C-alpha cells in the first residue's frame, strides 16, 4: 500500500 498523512495549524 501507500498512505500519506499532512497537517498543519498556525495560531496569531
Amino acid at each position: 500500500k501507500f498512505f500519506e498523512a499532512a497537517a498543519k495549524k498556525f495560531f496569531e
